[PDB]
């Protein structure tokens, strides 16, 4: 038990030769966690399930950077669509070390007025969807391997209005991640969960201001203030290699000893 | 503001003359949490889904005690029946004032063998169907009424493996109290969710062995003497009285300040 | 089987609080003095503690009787662990037994981490910190088996955005853990152990530090500080008052509160700070 | 748009310790000692404190320094701020700056809450809360534009099974809250504050109260005290480390660490305690 884990020195943040697949990245946080994966040596495949040409810029750009990409299509609302691109990931590159599920929507709307069709498409994706990617991520994983959910300050916020259809399907990642963390360890794979603040992408200028008190007149300009003076102290806005990073240090050896935890980024923001 | 909001002394915690529906009270908690609201003074509309006859007795057993009571049918993971259930309510005594949220079901499984099927099950009953009951008691409910939604200890346990489905239906509720706190506050509603233990009910009977490792051959005493020594200081097993005390405080005035709570009932339980 | 038995009376009797005896420190003032008022108003004996407010302490004592219970006033302060001691001492020897005990005394901080003194940090950390420490150390000693502690925390022990504001919060964050803890060890005499972490409450604290928690506050009148406080830290839309914390410490001090220990329970009206 | 600008660098070097300096109290021995030894293989020059551990305070410093990074060792006891002070204006005027500040130092204590005493109160929270708080105020005032501050918490700060460890808990339940407003103030300097809570670590403090810890492990070798927390308190199955910490700490030292400040990051392997 006094054996170290893996090498001393700055050698165990690296990602070498690793085998990565990211969800829904072909464009916003995904996108990133691909690129920064790459530029730290993995090989990455990139799921998509609509941005088609977006998802092959993005297995164009990591090659230019020195590191081998491919992308596979799949919709996480289809269990069998997950099933196999899973068996597809594989026979691309021959193994798999890392596995961040990252697709998801947003939704906001009173409790007084969401349907169940609303609620339903929400729940697929953000929940069920992340369950049955983190279900074949198990099968297919190298013993050692990792996986990374995706949650949100939204899970734990207390003062997001009309937000409770998108935040319950993300508070309930947490508390996989803690379960899925003791089941998985019998293959010594690691689960955490990254929950960020807001975060300039696609998602981010569709519903920002619905987080903002009488902001529906803001300038995108006023938008990116109220974000950087408001939700944190460092006064500047989230951006997706804020995410990128943290995901990459999970994936390392150096987080070897860090699971079953919900890693909060978001600058020190209060919401 | 500076207006007391109620009556001083004993009489804040009287629930006399209320109104209150609890969804499942035919059996387990649900039946002590009708119980319990009657001996305090409140007419108590008892919903099941299957336990006709249960319902029934709840129903003679509460007007036995000085309270009316009526039972009504409905199943949870049918919107439908939800629907109509809180406009027969209303029809029945004439209003609402309490709405307890307590029916749901139990799951155990490693990840790898999940099923969409059993995954549906589960979600569609602990949250899907928590929310949509949460949906009609904020249209139903009077104003200054209360809304109590049935967590878990496992929405936050650290210990419980193959559990992850379950435990993460349970999770999402907190996050839904705090979410829905917000909303339903523009009529002065209160919402909070009650996190028990294990407590002695038919649930306990058919997998508390699963919560006890290497338990599979307990006998039934024995399973009462773990739960009493292992998940408690104060060395006893948890009843539905328990929890049915903790929701009576939360349905009364003393509550009127607590919302967007989770109220942990497990004796000081580490799971 | 034995395990079947239900622990106390059914109905709204397990509510009472009837011919209880109960202890709360700084008892003379706000929350303190309410508890003590509304414990007294349930049938409960109450030892008021101050350690300064004497005539004021001698009025709550007074009102409690006047609504019909007995109660009796003793000087102790809590940065003293003999006086705390001795306190206890005397109070059963007032009324014969104590059941309930009401941690409530303290007192607050404001100052950015380069310009707090060790001086200051020990004012509050001996009151706020260690003074319930020891307050607990000796009602667990004294209490009655299957009897109450309720200590006092704050919402700032887990709030996200007050600023210059490390040192009393740490104070009252470290009550959460003492209630976890502490919940463990006292069981041995079914004592249970919980945490009440109020929001802000309108007190002569408040009065005293409430813009301090309102970014630009300093010009607020004191009708735009309660208007801020209603709107901001209130989805519904009010002031906290010493009322509506005296009423959970009541529950928790009931048969009602029986499998609720080692728990935090915040009573701020779903504010988020 | 001049908030589209890319903090750091892409990549693998926003990983980089390089020509950084830091300093870790309490580097002499256990986790503090395998800080300064991976921070000092990241790159980093680093000062090793140590309150009495001198000649293993020495020993530290000539590993850094064979393993090609450059250290001295500063003596400074965290009770006394006047010593903490001292050690950092040494600290600055050994390597001319501050980058990071690693405050590690701590003791522990078991006893049920009635035996508790005064001394052993103010012993413990002295070091472990009261030091921990003015070693961050003098970082604050002497670290770098954009530096980074580690305090030490540990698993205790939340468990809810540990029996007779009331105090040694709740000073470090202190630590996470104020972590979170620690964070804000020191954000004027774009500093970011973070707490680390290690589970079960193999140190000296380790081998003196492992056994308290586990029920009825009065009479366990050393051999069964390892097995029961590599299986007992993580479903990946072995102990903890010094490097399981070290490296987490290096992470949030470094440019990848930028977006996470005002949290609490457990290292216990999944542990419930
Ligand atoms: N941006 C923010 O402020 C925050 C975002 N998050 C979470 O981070 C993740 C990414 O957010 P962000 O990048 O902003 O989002 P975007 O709206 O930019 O899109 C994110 C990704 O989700 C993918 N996706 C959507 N539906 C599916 C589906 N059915 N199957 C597979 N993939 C799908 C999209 O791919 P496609 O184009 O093919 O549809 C896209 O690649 C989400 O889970 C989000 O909830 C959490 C906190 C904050
Ligand atoms: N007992 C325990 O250890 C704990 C239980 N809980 C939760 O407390 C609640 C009650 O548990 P417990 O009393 O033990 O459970 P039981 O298994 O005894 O049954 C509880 C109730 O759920 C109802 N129910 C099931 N399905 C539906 C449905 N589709 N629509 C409407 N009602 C339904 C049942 O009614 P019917 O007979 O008509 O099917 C029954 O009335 C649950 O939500 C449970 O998860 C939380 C923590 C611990
Ligand atoms: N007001 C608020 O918004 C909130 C308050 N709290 C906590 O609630 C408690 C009371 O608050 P509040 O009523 O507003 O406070 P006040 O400032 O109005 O008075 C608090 C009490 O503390 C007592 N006290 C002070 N020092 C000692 C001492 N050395 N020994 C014994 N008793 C002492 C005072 O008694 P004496 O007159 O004799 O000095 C007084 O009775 C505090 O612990 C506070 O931190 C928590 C959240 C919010
Ligand atoms: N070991 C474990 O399992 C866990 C430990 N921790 C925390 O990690 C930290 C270190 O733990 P660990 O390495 O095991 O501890 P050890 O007991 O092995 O040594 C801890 C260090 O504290 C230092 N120290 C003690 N008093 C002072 C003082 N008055 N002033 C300055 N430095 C002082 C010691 O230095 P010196 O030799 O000079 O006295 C020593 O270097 C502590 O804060 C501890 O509470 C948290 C979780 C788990
Ligand atoms: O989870 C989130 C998705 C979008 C978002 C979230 C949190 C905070 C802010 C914003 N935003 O879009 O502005
Ligand atoms: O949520 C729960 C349902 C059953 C249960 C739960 C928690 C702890 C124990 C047990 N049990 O059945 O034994
Ligand atoms: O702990 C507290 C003491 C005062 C206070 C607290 C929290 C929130 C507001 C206020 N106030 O005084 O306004
Ligand atoms: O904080 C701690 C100090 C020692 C320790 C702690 C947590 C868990 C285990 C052990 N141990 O010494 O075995």
């Amino acid at each position: 038990y006094d054996a170290i884990p893996g090498p001393l020195g700055p050698q165990s943040a690296s990602l070498e030769g690793k085998v990565a697949l990211v969800t829904g990245a072909g464009r916003g946080i995904g996108r990133e966690m691909a690129m920064e994966l790459g530029r730290r040596g993995c090989k990455v495949i990139v799921n998509y399930a609509n941005s088609t040409e977006s998802a092959e810029e993005v297995v164009a750009a990591i090659k230019k950077n020195g590191s081998d990409a491919a992308c596979v299509k799949a919709n996480v609302g289809v269990v069998e669509d997950i099933v196999r691109m899973f068996e597809e990931a594989v026979k691309i590159f021959g193994k798999l070390d890392i596995v961040c599920s990252n697709s998801g929507v947003v939704s906001f709307g009173h409790v007084k007025d969401v349907t169940p069709e609303e609620f339903d498409r929400v729940f697929t994706i953000n929940t069920r969807g992340q369950f049955f990617v983190a279900r074949e991520a198990y099968k297919h994983l190298e013993i050692g391997g990792r996986l990374i959910l995706m949650g949100s300050i939204t899970g734990q916020a207390k003062a997001v209005p009309k937000h409770a259809v998108y935040s319950g399907s993300k508070g309930a990642i947490e508390t996989f991640a803690r379960c899925m963390a003791i089941d998985m360890a019998d293959k010594k794979i690691t689960v955490n969960v990254v929950a960020p603040g807001g975060i300039k992408t696609d998602m981010y200028h569709a519903v920002c201001r619905e987080y903002i008190p009488n902001g529906e007149n803001l300038s995108n300009e006023e938008v990116d203030e109220y974000a950087a003076v408001q939700w944190s102290p460092l006064r500047r806005v989230g951006l997706p290699i804020d995410i990128a990073r943290v995901v990459c240090f999970l994936a390392s050896n150096d987080g070897g000893w860090v699971t079953g935890k919900v890693i909060g980024i978001d600058g020190g923001a209060c919401m």
